[PDB]
């Protein structure tokens, strides 16, 4: 069976001549992804694996459009075309399965449908026998992170050859020889358990289903779907990066009118424990103050910003708040912490407390409290809550239904099915959900428009303690393998870079001050922090404002240009909503450790339209090292037909407000 993308480029070929049911891809008539194949292995049940003969294809296709409610563009395109490839393998121990392809210009998507069928009743998935065997592997280069490691997603990018990459959390990016460059990723992981890419044969990478602490993989009941796996397939990087295809093979919002879901940006008592200046337990530099937060609400009222996420105001921090996870009250503030007082503070300030649910990995001390958590922050004009899970990976801890504590996977099935009760619980609050140490994001914000934003990789906390901080090329690796799934809470905005000291040998951002604005276009996400302390952006008013002006919702967004672990320029058009008229373009650019000349042309402002150049940009003798603070910021009347010559420091950037004139 064959199934093609609209334009013909990707081509997909599904056979039953192998020993299993297999598939392989072409680009360009070259095959890119070789025989890989496709089945289960169950704990008690007969595999489906080998002696499966298709006995069916159906296709049909898409073309369709639909609108988001929040996002890094307006308007979803959905062409694609899509086969249903059945297979059987007759008795004894035989069965029936289909898999289903959407073929689409940017990439391929497949998913198992494992119908109703006699003896197929509890079943346990132990393997996932699903392949993806790259091509001349021997020549192709990723960038890629470990999986199942003691920190979870949370790794600087390896740059090696793809035959080096033997077991791998994904977006899993990388490029063969003819400078194709190739993502694997899944989407709507909806109870099953992640998948993980181990490498076997070399370039035979097979889905490895992260378990249960029980070792099996996934627990089902009779009839059941996988989530979507993804090849995303283009001739240049930003190809990865300009593709709506994890959103596309989501399932449309369930949530109805999700208008009470708000981007916008943000700061908070929180840089300040990072950098030891406040701690997050109680005592005389405790952060989560009703007078510090009150500060802060006030320096939002004034400068713009929607929200304080305070952490720290529970009780459970005291000691070593690693270990707390067991005591964590999630509805008994501190004492110091007037909630009462603070939600009539921020109904006269306009600016909303964020709530904060850190668990430290006990999600079933969480569970047991989460409904009366959220009815609290509902009655404090509580609008969104970051939580998180901090544990080593394997080190999730639930108490069974026994009473027993087992430990689980950040990732498995358990936690994905815990991730998701805690976002349809919130909504049903009106609450949207910020997830640190989260699942990896596979599309599901369409599904449930609450779920704004995640971390789930290496952000801007690392630039404080992580020795060593992110590298200069962290931005432009981020920003085609993690970026690639959706978006991230990065927390950009650091404005002091000096309080460990300047130089290439402390725990800083290993940046320039422009770079730092780069982020709020580079990386999307819906809420965007301004992280660094109040004091620090009244020092530096001139660069501030461009952290006032940017958006964090877009009616467009284009990668312009861009080299995995090298660069990446982005364009993006503000979406109409609040004080954005929907008409200034926004533009980002960060390098790595190399300075960097990119050539940009303007065309993708409006025809017709002059706007007013807002450029933010490295100055003359800056260089992250011991001066990364040479800034020049500049205005230029454009328009559509001109250039820009982008000049960016080493660790440097540009961002630039293209105002559009009346
Ligand atoms: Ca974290
Ligand atoms: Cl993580
Ligand atoms: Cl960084
Ligand atoms: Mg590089």
């Amino acid at each position: 069976a064959t199934v093609q993308s609209p334009d013909g480029n990707i081509k997909i070929i599904i056979s039953d001549e192998q020993s299993t049911p297999s598939y392989s891809i072409s680009f360009k008539n070259k095959t890119v992804i070789n025989n890989s194949a496709l089945g289960f292995e169950f704990k008690q049940h007969a595999p489906f694996s080998n002696s499966f003969k298709i006995t069916k294809v159906q296709q049909q296709s898409t073309n369709t459009q639909w609108q988001q409610p929040w996002g890094e563009r307006q308007t979803v395109v959905d062409q694609h075309n899509e086969v249903t490839v059945t297979f059987a393998k007759p008795q004894p121990q035989g069965g029936t399965y289909s898999v289903r392809f959407k073929a689409f210009d940017s990439g391929v998507g497949f998913r198992y449908e494992v119908p109703k069928q006699a003896g197929l009743n509890n079943i346990e998935i132990t393997k996932e026998l699903t392949e993806f065997a790259v091509n001349n592997s021997h020549t192709a280069t990723a960038w890629w992170i470990p999986a199942r490691g003691w920190n979870r997603y949370e790794y600087v990018y390896n740059t090696t050859p793809l035959n080096d990459a033997a077991l791998v959390h994904t977006p899993f990016t990388f490029k063969n020889q003819d400078g194709v460059h190739i993502s694997i990723h899944e989407a709507a992981l909806v109870d099953y358990a992640a998948m993980v890419l181990n490498q076997r044969r070399p370039g035979v990478f097979q889905a490895d289903l992260t378990p249960w602490s029980s070792g099996v993989a996934v627990k089902k009941q009779g009839a059941f779907n996988t989530p979507w796996r993804t090849i995303q397939i283009g001739e240049k990087a930003v190809d990865l990066v300009n593709s709506d295809i994890i959103l596309n093979l989501n399932e449309p919002n369930k949530l109805g009118d999700v208008s009470w879901v708000k981007p916008g940006k943000y700061i908070g008592i929180w840089w300040g424990m990072h950098i030891n200046t406040h701690t997050w337990g109680s005592g005389d530099k405790h952060g989560a103050t009703t007078k510090n937060t009150k500060y802060y609400m006030d320096f939002a009222a004034k400068y713009g910003f929607d929200g304080v996420l305070v952490e720290g105001w529970n009780t459970g921090w005291d000691g070593d708040w690693f270990f707390n996870g067991d005591v964590f009250s999630f509805t008994q503030p501190y004492d110091d912490f007037d909630i009462a007082a603070l939600t009539k503070y921020s109904k006269q300030t306009g600016v909303q407390l964020i709530g904060h649910h850190e668990t430290s990995g006990n999600v079933s001390n969480y569970r047991k409290q989460m409904a009366d958590a959220f009815a609290l922050y509902e009655k404090s004009n509580v609008s969104q809550v970051k939580t998180g899970y901090v544990a080593d990976g394997g080190n999730i801890k639930r108490i069974d239904k026994n009473g027993i504590a087992r430990h689980e996977w950040h990732d498995g099935q358990f936690m994905v099915n815990e991730y998701l009760h805690n976002v349809k619980l919130a909504a049903k609050h009106k609450i949207s959900i910020n997830t640190h140490e989260p699942i990896k994001d596979t599309g599901l914000r369409r599904t449930y428009p609450n779920w704004i934003t995640r971390e789930g990789a290496r952000g801007q906390q690392f630039n404080a303690w992580g020795t060593p901080p992110n590298p200069p090329e962290h931005i432009s690796m981020l920003a085609f393998t993690r970026m690639l799934a959706g978006p991230m809470d990065f927390t950009p905005g650091i404005f002091d870079l000096s309080f460990n000291g300047l130089g290439a040998n402390t725990n800083r951002p290993q940046t320039t001050l422009a770079k730092q604005l780069a982020l709020y276009v580079v990386l999307y996400s819906p809420i965007q922090m301004a992280a660094d302390l109040p004091k620090n952006y009244l020092a530096k008013p001139d660069a501030f404002q461009f952290i006032q002006d940017v958006p964090t919702d877009w009616q467009q967004s284009i990668a312009l240009d861009g080299a995995v672990g090298d660069f990446i320029v982005f364009a993006r058009k503000e979406r109409k909503r609040d004080k954005y008229t929907g008409n200034d373009w926004y533009l980002g650019a960060v390098t790595d450790e190399q300075a960097r000349t990119i050539e940009i042309s303007l065309d993708f402002l409006d025809n017709g339209k002059q706007f007013e150049a807002h450029i933010y940009k490295d100055g003359k003798n800056a260089e992250w090292k011991n001066n990364p603070y040479d800034l020049t910021i500049e205005k230029r009347l454009v328009t559509a037909s001109d250039k820009l010559t982008l000049k960016l420091a080493t660790s440097g950037g540009t961002a630039i407000r293209f105002k559009a004139l009346l």
